């Protein structure tokens, strides 16, 4: 009842605790050398002139007019709001498998027990009727299946978890290729202190020279993210297509059995029914008959003796 | 007994998480810079004398005489008051949760889990009865459906606790709306200390300018915040509107069976029974009998068997 | 504990906790709580002395010259544990109840709704028998002795007495002046007395104070709010509606006898007790589902009793 | 735990371990414990060395000078360690009685609930055959615990105790508590050692105790509460008069149960046993219906076998 | 669900980065910042912490820093912490696969061959004991089918041989790392771009200085050492055959109920694999413990094969 | 774990990470770990650049001049990673216990003890009738490979080799000169070569250096004294007695036959780790009531038994 499959989970977990990982690192112990900007006053200015220096500056990457840059004031903007953006991608990212285990859990996996449940029923009584010979009859799975096989909503909530983010994914790629794709000197840029009534003051210079500082430890990071994250798109791609991952049909090995019709009945839909198949392939190694099944279905592969001889010797 | 439905526990966990990580965010150690305020003294003031200049203006934002600003004094005082408005918040959308949770919960977890068991009850009786067919009778739950609808004491309290979540949700996008819409200006304000002994002294200049430092960071947030509670405030409507979100009748599924009348009962009301059925839709999926009852349904769409046998076949 | 004496305890004391760590967290201050501006040529030592001199004068009145006076520099010392205080005292009589109320209360509860459930086991065996009052005595005594619920209005005006007086307080410290904080403090006892070098007085302000009254008046706002909840929850006979075993009137075994409303006796607060508590008794939610379809008025109540089972 | 008991718990134990919180609130320290004024000329560094110096000579009587005296000084360095001392102290006769006291009533007030159960099971056995051994041994029980009083006397020894410490935490906080208020300033000289000759440092230095008068305002709020306490501790402390509305006499209304209460009067073990029975008897279902019998016995309509009969 | 040398190895190649970046920067080994650059003593403060800041993240900007060494080992200090980091991660991808849920693939048939197993058994004591008053191989036949197909296998060597790899990568990286001189810590530093270019008070170049290097280099090679005694661990638990002695199953033989056949050896394919699994788990099946129990007894050829199971009972 | 293995990994563990964490105590560290005692013309940040850059310069050793040597200055700052270093090789071999070893032992000794169990159920079923080796050759077949233990005395033989390694370490640490934290450190590379207003050396000391030697003499004794006990506990057979299996021969469906000592096989390491949880065996401890009573004849084993019950 895990309601996740392992390809999903690990493109969560990556998708999720690369940008936290990223930003946790960032900010380590050891990189980060202080404040986050420095700004240079005059010798003449005392301790806390040059602090005011520093925050004013700071608080002025926003205000257009105090500032002088020569690649604008959008890389400012992003220099200072380097790590909201990383965690930002992270909740959303973080989000569809959110809403995925939160409601579509839950619908997923009664069905999957029921027809697990059914399953064994089925090959049990097929093995009682054979055991009977050696001394109702509804496919209620099947019909079940074939319902499946009509409405799409069940997997229409997972390739649309899957769709957002794969769309996150991608923006989060534009914007990691876009801040890395920084000009590396656009965090020097010019600015004076002279609004208010320090404008016609003259012991404060014109123009300093402020420094936005542990830059170039966030586009290295953002490089490593974007190369992570368009590693991830192909395998989000891939979990997308559904019904080309279903495969190696796995009640094809039922088809043995009297009690069971023989009709396979599940493939080529972006339908409800693949992403069953697809969860019946991961959780069906859990069903006994299965597995005795599929050990009389690899015995067949010789084809020495008979698959209901073989049923009725394994009891 | 989670006794919360899916989209309200997500709606109160942003509601609630999301002003708190902005408020943990806004004092981020790489956000910050230092002080939440700077005042450059002049060069002749010492370190404690521009450390006082500092903390007066900042206590000073509230004194009104002090300090002359363009934008006027509310702003600074908005200002000023940033990180503690955004805990308010998200205390004020806990409070509705926490009244749901201990006052609510009596009135609903009980009857919820009382009407589980009867429809299980009631289940296993009409297997019995068809089981002893293939080898008292009192509709006890549904007359407990009419109640429901004659009754508004758990509905009532439901609603009031999400008109409460959405008219604290809409003032805090009233007031974030507001505090972003600030001139971005109004954090540099003069100030002046003069008052007392130092009114007539010389050496102390007439003004200072101050710089609310940090409000930046709060005005991007702010508009986080309130872009996020305007995505919310939809939620939370929809959600009020109950009688609207009953759909996909529950108990229909249970209309198969010879042991429980036939009759839903359960629509169209400002009443306590349109909860319930939310509640019941919700929760119904942990009850066996409904899952089993909503396989032959599900079945019946085919139309191949009949619903007494498949049940009998099921046993 | 009632969900309403729940909800008023944990505003009445996280408030105050709450509001103590708004202010009290380091991030929302801005440094130190006093500055008192110390002349350029004292050295930062010096500077520092000044401070916490004037800091530690708030109290010895000689030092300190304010125009309100020295009883505003004291009440912004007290502000921080004051509340604290108000916080415990408001947590003293929900402690009092969970230690002493509910014991006597909890035991007599338990015993009424196992008394309940044998009395409906009973009349559905008597009533399958024929298709093949010790708790209404009970609650009469308690009818008369009104002490297992004196405890809880006791507790209960101990509550709206602490409020009171915490609105009380935070209305006075609130109007102040915010001059206060502005007196002036002069470090001239002992050796430093006849000083020179030292100036004659120093013009201090207080940190955190204008904080300290927007939160009080949050803190009032929230109590004078919360008074007239615990007013409501003060006068316990009202409150008692619904009556609750009106439904098990429809059995055999029980007599039909409600009994059980009008009175500053300790039987109305059990009214309240079962109404909370009564949704865990099975046997009271299937006859309340007999008595909800009863409204209809279809079938009978011993038939859908003993056809319910 | 009596509710009494746990409440002067709580109270004398919390209240100094929250008044030392309060005292070193992160909005009522302006910063260091003591400032000590050194002159201009000193550096940085110097002017710490005088502050450390003083703080750390409030002990050596020799270096520093007061008006009121040393042992101010030594109250005014050290009065959290002694708040903290008497929560200890006080936290140690609950921690002692509750250790070894109580499991010794607690069996025995189980085995007096079953027997009171097993009685009243047996009187309405014989009363139904009726409407169809013999020996008070819970009776015989508690007339032997009227006798030694050493497992009431461990209660009433940690009361004691409990009352004796806080007398003594009174008696502290009304001494540190009526202070001089100058004691706070202390005359400090740094000239102990090659100091002692020294020229550029100054004779003495004027040092304060910054936070004091906070430890004083505590002080008087802990001698309050704890004034308030003490006759609380009293009042328990007399286990005999707290005892009241006979327990035993709902049963006395059963034949298999001997007519005799025999339990009031003494500083005995028999009178612990009555408040604990007092208390833990509303969990005993055959003491409810008894009572629910009893009360209904106050008009007197029926009878009270007839009635038990008809409780079933 | 992970063999004890994976689950060392594991820990070893995960933890022992990840306590290392820990060492780097405690507190008792950690002087300070990572960099100090010497500003004149005309320089205040905040001048010279500008110096300091500016020169950290300069070691970037190629054109500021002039550095004997080169612009790549000044480049190497600073993401030195992170490759701790990532070579931390990427040596805990592979095992990933314990981590997420592939234990149905290997342990859930294991869990049906030990269930058949104990079936077996107590099928051929009861005939045994019937005695004393079908008949299909079927785990047999599925270890012959599993002796096929590899790919169940082929999951568990590419993790090992993707665990490999990194660790060759990070042997290879840290090795690096203890040859370099690190003089580049003393690599030179001008703030003189912008406004400050033809500014006169401040100097032409820093001496700047990157700190906590030589505790970098000493831990890289303890990584080091510790990976290259790692990595022939890894290289033994790649080839799986190698890995295999002592079959279970040698010692189900003595069963009527079982056909004489072991069946299990010479491949790179999934039955290898699940003998080794089968000589993990075996030891919580009984039927395989008595069944050991009599085949040790019978190294003294004391008593009966058939009669002292029987007796057992 | 063997309780005394448990100890000894506990002790070996924790205790120099206890030490590492006392070496950096608040009230124990003054500050940096090196100081340099820069000229006083030399400003704040120029001091700093100095402390630094020789602390960098304990490992150039053309920088530094030291009379007892470069290899003590290494030493010096490497000397708290180094204790975490030991700290892990010792936690090492007992995490390898437990997962190579612990559980081959952990099936037999449970399948062991339920035989026990077992037996002792069809012995006192039959002594019941009677009023109205399985395990043994298991044991025999322990009896010969000792990889099983092999196992066991590996670990603990690697925990002891890693103990006298951190002896031998320690004693040589705590053997310096105690002066040799104290170098001549020269920032005269680069452009600083020629440069005339900074000094030719500097007098840097190393911090909290005798913390380091007074702690590695505590690791150091209280290794000395583990190592003793790691070696005992390597002599399984020497620890092995009070033969468990002794009280089970009083079994009528029991072998009469101990079979259990004199070797370095697993069945010694078998005999310890059953001598230790044989307590939990409750039909050992029948037998072991029973089994002392016989041999006092007061009276008979199987009435006894049988008595039992």
């Amino acid at each position: 009842l895990r309601l996740e499959l392992a390809v999903d989970k690990m493109v969560t977990c990556i998708a999720v605790g690369l940008p936290l990982l990223l930003i946790s690192l960032a900010f380590a112990q050891e990189i980060s050398i202080g404040t986050q900007i420095s700004c240079f006053s005059p010798s003449s200015f005392s301790w806390r002139q040059a602090a005011f220096v520093d925050s004013y500056c700071w608080a002025a990457v926003q205000q257009k007019n105090s500032l002088q840059s020569e690649s604008g004031n959008l890389p400012l903007w992003l220099h200072k709001f380097f790590p909201y953006i990383l965690l930002l991608f992270a909740i959303l990212l973080y989000l569809p498998p959110l809403f995925w285990r939160f409601a579509a859990a839950p619908h997923i996996c009664s069905d999957l027990k029921f027809i697990m449940e059914e399953l064994d029923k089925v090959y049990n009584r097929a093995i009682k009727a054979a055991k009977s010979a050696r001394d109702f009859k509804y496919p209620i799975v099947e019909q079940y299946l074939k319902t499946k096989k009509n409405s799409n909503n069940l997997i229409i909530k997972y390739i649309s978890c899957r769709l957002l983010t794969l769309i996150i994914i991608l923006l989060a790629c534009i914007y990691l290729g876009y801040y890395f794709s920084l000009s590396s000197l656009s965090d020097e840029f010019v600015c004076s202190i002279k609004s208010g009534i320090l404008r016609n003051d003259s012991t404060v210079p014109d123009q300093f020279q402020c420094k936005l500082i542990a830059v170039g430890i966030f586009q290295l990071l953002s490089v490593i993210n974007l190369v992570v994250y368009v590693l991830l798109a192909p395998v989000v791609v891939y979990t997308l297509f559904v019904p080309f991952r279903q495969k190696t049909d796995v009640l094809k090995v039922y088809e043995i059995l009297p009690t069971f019709d023989v009709l396979h009945f599940k493939s080529e839909g972006y339908n409800d029914l693949s992403l069953y198949n697809l969860f019946l392939e991961e959780n069906i190694s859990e069903v006994k008959s299965y597995k005795c099944l599929k050990v009389l279905e690899n015995i067949k592969s010789s084809g020495q003796g008979i698959d209901p001889m073989l049923l009725l010797t394994n009891l």
